[PDB]
């Protein structure tokens, strides 16, 4: 059953592939990603070719932690894998791995955006990130880049895990931060469809902190009750006490369903901003809300990360991963 490859260099770089996928164009570079045509759907496709995937154990360990992941998702609004292949006859020659999934046109980043579209596209992102969490997974890297949309404003999520995207308690180095440092990022996103600015554009980590402080204001006295560290208590009373800021003037002529939903993922204390789930019920989207079309993922096991294997051991448990693949 095995196809028939055939080669090709493209930028320094042999890539051995099944006949199926044709015509690859380069799109740039972890892997490098060429676009194709699989001729068995009629579809556009990307195929990554994982670079020096097995070269480290920590390498192999995320090369397998990859492979598991794409291999899980199963949701309209997260990218699935299309395929997996290594032209690797046996676990013995095995040492390149090749991953398929839909061709995206663009990521947010490349696409100010009309309250129509961005009410349809959060509204996606919060429907993937719902399946995901849902799965005891956290993204940990939204941002606009690892957005996919198309022609149609179909999004997919990609990538999973830049500073300014990122939730304030992992920017002090929280070990127990929760899913909703993803929404976090989902609000600084929603936020910069609206203006057309980045929310937080900090120079570095202390400037960055120093401008989140400035919109959501200084920690009040309930969340300074939840925090452990010693240095971070002192850091928090330390520095200038900012208020919080009303969002209402700061992104004033923003429809104020979008405004209430900002002030409901930018809280600083993550005990209390929204979840995905919770957020798709807010009335910003009542157009496109179905809680009967919103689904939850199958339990994802994520017990190989506490494990400390060989480096041919990871190698081996990702080539088992590529035998047992099975296509959509
Ligand atoms: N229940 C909750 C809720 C929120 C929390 C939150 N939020 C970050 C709040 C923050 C305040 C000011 C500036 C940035 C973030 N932060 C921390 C937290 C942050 C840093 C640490 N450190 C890092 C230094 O080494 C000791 C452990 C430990 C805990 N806990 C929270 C617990």
């Amino acid at each position: 059953e095995r196809p028939t490859f055939y080669r090709q260099e493209l930028n320094k770089t042999i890539w051995e592939v099944p006949e199926r996928y044709q015509n690859l164009s380069p799109v740039g570079s972890y892997g490098s990603v060429c676009a194709a045509f699989d001729t068995k759907t009629g579809l556009r496709v990307a195929v990554k070719k994982l670079s020096r995937p097995f070269q480290s154990i920590i390498h192999a360990k995320r090369t397998y932690r990859e492979l598991r992941l794409l291999k899980h998702m199963k949701h309209e609004n997260v990218i699935g894998l299309l395929d997996v292949f290594t032209p690797a006859r046996s676990l013995e020659e095995f040492n390149d791995v090749y991953l398929v999934t839909h061709l995206m046109g663009a990521d947010l980043n490349n696409i100010k955006l009309t309250d129509d579209h961005v009410q349809f596209l959060i509204y996606q992102i919060l429907r993937g990130l719902k399946y995901i969490h849902s799965a005891d997974i956290i993204h940990r890297d939204l941002k606009p880049s690892n957005l996919a949309v198309n022609e149609d404003c179909e999004l997919k999520i990609l990538d999973f895990g830049t500073r300014w995207y990122r939730a304030p308690e992992i920017m002090l180095n929280w070990m127990h931060y929760n899913q909703t440092v993803d929404i976090w990022s989902v609000g600084c996103i929603m936020a910069e469809l609206l203006t057309g600015r980045t929310l937080f554009p900090g120079t570095d980590h202390i400037d960055q902190l120093k401008l989140i402080l400035r919109l959501v204001g200084t920690p009040g006295a309930e969340l300074l009750k939840k925090i452990s560290s010693e240095s971070a208590r002192n850091y928090i009373q330390s520095l200038t006490q900012m208020p919080k800021m009303n969002f209402a003037n700061v992104f004033i002529g923003a429809n104020p369903l979008a405004v209430d939903l900002l002030e409901k993922m930018l809280v600083l204390d993550s005990d209390k901003r929204i979840t995905a789930a919770q957020a798709l019920a807010h009335a910003y989207f009542a157009q496109y809300h179905d809680p009967d079309d919103e689904p939850v993922a199958d339990p994802y096991d994520q017990s190989f990360e506490s494990r400390d294997l060989l480096i041919d051991e990871w190698k081996s448990l990702t080539y088992d991963e590529v035998i047992s693949f099975v296509p959509p």
